């Protein structure tokens, strides 16, 4: 069958959907994936046919409302949910023209969107085909829905709907230990890494003679490796000469790490958990703060109060030196390993149209 | 488990192995794929961790012996198999130092090589882990083995072997109607397309009103220009699939379903793409080791192989493939055979059975 996948504005949204997308293609299905023009290369380099949902940069959707007025940046977790609901909503509305043009000529039998790819809901409803929503991290996929329904109220009304429709199937990748009690029924799925890849160098997959701390933005007897965009790493290399910096495929390097330090990146969190590696979360905005708190409260992470070289250092020492954090992290890895494989989940997609 | 895949010197070899490699990764395994430095970007852009087996291009192994002395190109179909055995043999030998260094730090539990990725056989033997050979086109995977075994004598003797070791498992993608009688036992697999991708434009996945003929010469870095000039008589839309460095790289998996004929140079994976989508094909052989396998597709009735370089030969063959329904009927028959074969996902379980 023909399946349209809809990712969003960031590479993690392509990566999180890639396992199920490639699983469907491996099962003989014809698969297209959509994302903003800037994300198209990430779809293509995941080996997936790529369509642009819009030729506008995401900042257009983030920093201004449907009228063109400035959007006040969120100062709190609660403000962040409403903020995210609205701008993902705006990006979804701006995605519809391109998606109609694609689907008039290549008609999908099913549409799969990520957590906040609301254009998938709209295009499926327009076409009269099942809408599948896949969680693209361990955070609640539905957490921005109220704001998103408001943002898309015009489009939803045109479809005879009062709010965002419930999906025909919710595919969740959140380990049972981390799922909140109010989580809606899901077809569970084992997450696997499918991040951007590079030519591998030995340091990436070889464990060193000292503990290794990976730092990414998406005192201690240890080495620090910086996982960042290559474009950024060039300038970073001048200011910090003797430190590994550049895009390093996280699935490859994380098994060599004692700690993964990140900004609250959902997919980085999954990579660390999956590998059984303790993680340090340093809040840098975003709505994944809450999902990070759950990992910390489970005992497989520490979330620090302040973004400080000082506060981070103490936490790193704790994650390395107290065996419990790695213990809980391996526990989460095992929970992930016990979930239904993407190959099996393709069967649930087939069942929706047969 | 850890699984090392070994591709070769051309993009088609990466693409052919990418379905099983990604099925393995989708199943929780840690998967690395090796190939010559020039192929590393193709591995990376298939979403697979990529290691270089050598820093030399495939042209190096093709055009020179081990001492650097020039070797001529084959002139006959018979010379092709022998010549290919030797250069694949040389490339395998030149891959061993890089593979030894990778596997000392990332030790695979299992090694998967394509049809003529002989370094996979060699490294698996060195490591004492199972070696799996996966056919990377519908041609006989073993067709260059005698010549490769001669080329690899020193390496094989070092391992206490007289010839290339048999795989622990052979994984075949050749549909039944095209398998020769002498074919060995195999775990069958449904081939799926996994070619390089680009941003799609409507013309790639929308067919027009008139028939559509795709022309290609493959993905290895003239004769394309003549093929299009032949098409000029027929009332057909012509699409040219070629390297970027319409005209350009167009993902074959996407556009072939909109075509009525695929015209190509005798490339194994292009043939598979056409057959898989049920599309008749015109094979215009430009050397290589797939020639006779293309003839099988010809003999079955799902293609025509143009005997030689003749003006209007391509044109008349195209006309016959468009207006005689039998070619597409046979092509759809091959498509159905492929679709009945075990999924890459099922094949991962057979790989697992080799180490579990
Ligand atoms: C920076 C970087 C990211 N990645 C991948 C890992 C994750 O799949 C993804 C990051 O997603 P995520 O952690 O959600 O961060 P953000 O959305 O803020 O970018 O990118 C690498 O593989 N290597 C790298 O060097
Ligand atoms: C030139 C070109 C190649 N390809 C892909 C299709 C096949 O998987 C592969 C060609 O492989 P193949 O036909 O075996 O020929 P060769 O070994 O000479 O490259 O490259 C495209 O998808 N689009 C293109 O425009
Ligand atoms: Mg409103």
């Amino acid at each position: 069958m023909k399946i349209l996948f809809v990712a969003a504005g960031s590479p993690a949204t392509v990566f999180a959907l890639a396992p199920l997308a490639t699983a469907a293609r491996n099962a003989g299905h014809d698969v297209f994936m959509g994302a903003v023009e800037d994300m198209v290369p990430y779809i293509a380099s995941a080996g997936i046919p790529a369509v642009a949902t819009t030729d506008l940069p995401i900042r257009h959707f983030i920093t201004m409302d449907r009228e063109g007025n400035p959007v006040r940046m969120p100062e709190t977790p609660e403000e962040e949910l409403d903020f995210a609901g609205h701008w993902f909503g705006r990006m979804a509305a701006g995605s519809m023209d391109a998606l109609r043009e694609v689907t008039a000529n290549w008609r999908p039998d099913l549409v799969v969107g990520g957590s906040m790819s609301f254009a998938a809901a709209l295009i499926a409803a327009e076409l009269g085909v099942p809408y599948v929503r896949q969680a693209w991290d361990t955070g609640d996929a539905w957490r921005t829905d109220p704001a998103a329904s408001d943002e898309l109220r015009p489009e939803l009304r045109a479809l005879g709907l009062d709010r965002l429709p419930d999906p025909a199937l919710f595919v969740d990748i959140c380990p049972p230990s981390l799922r909140p009690a109010d989580a809606p029924p899901a077809q569970m799925m084992r997450w696997v890494p499918a991040n951007g890849q590079r030519r591998l160098e030995p340091w990436m997959y070889t464990k060193g003679n000292r503990p290794r701390i990976l730092v990414t933005s998406g005192a201690l007897d240890a080495e620090v490796v910086i996982a960042t965009l290559d474009e950024v790493a060039e300038e970073l290399r001048t200011e910090l000469p003797g430190v590994r910096a550049g895009w390093v495929p996280l699935d490859v390097v994380v098994p060599t790490c004692d700690v993964v330090v990140h900004h609250a990146g959902g997919v980085t969190a999954l990579t660390a958990m999956n590998a059984g590696v303790p993680q340090l979360i340093v809040p840098q905005g975003g709505n994944f703060v809450e999902a990070g708190l759950r990992i910390s409260d489970f005992g497989a992470a520490i979330t620090v109060d302040e973004n400080t070289p000082e506060a981070v250092e103490k936490a790193c020492g704790e994650l390395i030196g107290n065996p419990s954090y790695a213990e809980r992290a391996r526990e989460l890895s095992a929970e992930i390993a016990a979930l239904p494989l993407p190959a099996e989940v393709v069967g649930a997609l087939e069942g929706l149209v047969e």
